[PDB]
């Protein structure tokens, strides 16, 4: 029932409240941290990058579990591609700060992530009422983890900055010319990209800041959801994609075949459906059962083809077959299709 | 009628490759003049502003060009001249230390060594020379001779602060190009041109004057409520035609009429200026159809004689600045270019032959 989807979001619109001020309390003592890592000279250039579903207004988690990413402004880099995987790189240099972090002639983001988790470890020593983890199992990104007033849980991920033309890889991703225009593709393509450290001492390829732009920047038209005439339901579908996936993985938790699925294929599945579907008036909210029930199954059919290319590089399957097995994504396809033929129960 | 509008804008396309290449020929003396003045302590911050007919893709009439140089400053404290909502005194919450004159930022010492160090450099730049330009209130500052060319330049302080009280009620786009953008025009810089407030020596000899060239380039060059506005042949529309043709109307009567005084104070700004009311008027991108260009140029030249007869002309971004005020153009002259623009259009325009 459509109604129940409109019963789900109502409900994830109460924790609004909450998670603004468990927002709030994250700005406090990231800024402080923000600070003093600037005063270190191998971080001087320290920033904060402003990305992850909070300022995407899609966060449909815990309003006690944030995700935030450190942008680090690094000398112009040259990029070596690490066995042809299209998001992986080593990274070196043109010409440094960052000096001793080199190996040889890479940086090691081994020895960056070492300084970047003791300086944050020990200036938490010094902030109230916070603690910090190491996030271990996750190649390096996030690196730490936060928690503060003993509620709130904060994952930081280090991400280099590179103000150079994005890398060959990306050449034919992004393809929004026919949605949000060829002029639209050009200026973000002008902005920087990132590279997070992720397991050999590889970075990969990040775009943040470009899914929070599209996400807030959705339709054809500039006005899109500015007045009662055209308020759509892309974001809506969007929550309630992320917000099925989350409840399912809830549901199994104890099994083993959902905890490889993650809010980034949902959200990279639906970038998909928005290239397929680039009028406004394909996204009318009057139709939002319809346009949900086809984003589910656009999903599904990424499920059965097991082909989901990340959507600013092409040739990366997120579901390859060495990331995610069969089984997996056959459980999954089934708990969807149950759910959809039942009126989604999990969302009871 | 329309098909007239239509050789006018192809007889304009033909110019496309001399402006380019005249354009070449400016850019390599900018960026070599650029350079050399980053070099000075109090210029290091200089760049290139990339705004003007050009860069909007709407240079019609002439070899000759427009070109703003920003400057980097530190935080900026404005005053605001005699209720003028568009003139400035500027201080400071420092590189131009000795361009004070007392609390205030002087326009006439930095406009001095604005001109020294341009003169200083062109010394050495071959076939180029640069000439003062007098009776401008400061903006353009210079103009320099390229080999044919001659390039106008304007010193802009730039602004990282929010804009000034006066804009608050401007750039009317919400209904047109969106809330969402007009909040993220207003968080770009924005731009301080020397330009006396009035003729006399006073006060009025050290004001700055509010400049938003680079978000006038913005929205030409991003002019539809549809991103994909002219992108293809269903969202071609004519907007941008519009305007050249209102500036070529009026490039042609200014030239017609040379030997009067009357058309002396109107200038490109003008239609401008009427254009983006008009584009706010009508923001729907269905009313530009390039297959009604002949109706909406007529209702865009009908926009613009309707602010003649009325003496109400806001600038886009200052609406308390009337600049068809009559202490800056007087009845007659407005009433001249009524009849004339009145008598074209009645007879096909025959300024466009
Ligand atoms: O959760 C995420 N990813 C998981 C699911 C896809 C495979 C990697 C998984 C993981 O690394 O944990 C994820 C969250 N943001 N983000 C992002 O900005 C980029 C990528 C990405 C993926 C592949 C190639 C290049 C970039 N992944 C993510
Ligand atoms: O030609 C231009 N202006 C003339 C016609 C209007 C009155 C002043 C005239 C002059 O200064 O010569 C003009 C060209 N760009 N530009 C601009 O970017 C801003 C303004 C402006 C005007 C009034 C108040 C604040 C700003 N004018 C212009
Ligand atoms: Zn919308
Ligand atoms: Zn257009």
């Amino acid at each position: 029932g459509a109604s129940k989807l409109r019963a789900v979001l109502e409900k994830l619109k109460l924790s609004r409240d909450d998670i603004s001020t468990a927002a709030g309390m994250v700005k406090g003592v990231v800024d402080h941290l923000l600070l003093r890592l600037k005063c270190d000279s191998a971080f001087r250039g320290v920033g904060l990058l402003n990305t992850g579903s909070y300022y995407e207004h899609v966060k449909i988690s815990a309003p006690n579990e944030f995700d935030v990413m450190f942008k680090l402004e690094v000398p112009r880099i040259q990029l070596e591609e690490y066995s042809n995987t299209r998001a992986y790189y080593f990274v070196k240099f043109k010409r440094n700060p960052l000096s001793q972090f080199l190996e040889g002639e890479i940086l090691s983001a081994s020895k960056m992530l070492s300084k970047f988790r003791k300086i944050i470890k020990e200036e938490i020593n010094d902030i109230k009422d916070t603690d910090v983890i190491m996030k271990r199992k996750r190649g390096g990104s996030p690196a730490v983890t936060l928690l503060i007033s003993e509620k709130i849980s904060v994952d930081i991920t280090l991400a280099l900055e590179s103000k150079s033309s994005w890398p060959a890889s990306t050449q034919e991703g992004l393809r929004i010319q026919n949605w949000l225009s060829a002029k639209v593709r050009k200026q973000l393509r002008l902005k920087p990209f990132y590279l997070v450290p992720k397991h050999e001492e590889t970075w990969r390829l990040s775009f943040s800041h470009i899914e929070k732009e599209i996400l807030n920047n959705h339709g054809k038209s500039k006005t899109c959801c500015e007045n009662k005439e055209e308020k759509c339901c892309r974001k809506d579908c969007l929550k309630l994609m992320k917000y099925l996936l989350e409840q399912l993985k809830e549901r199994f938790k104890d099994k083993k075949h959902l905890d490889k699925f993650s809010s980034y294929h949902v959200k990279t599945a639906f970038f998909h459906v928005c290239t397929q579907n680039p009028q406004d008036s394909q996204w009318d909210r009057k139709d939002l059962g319809l346009c949900f029930d086809n984003c589910v199954t656009y999903f599904l059919q990424c499920l059965r083809t097991e082909k989901l290319e990340n959507y600013f590089i092409p040739e990366f399957n997120l579901f390859s077959s060495n990331l995610i097995d069969k089984r997996s994504k056959e459980f999954l396809t089934k708990q969807i299709e149950y759910e959809r033929n039942n009126e989604f129960p999990v969302f009871d």
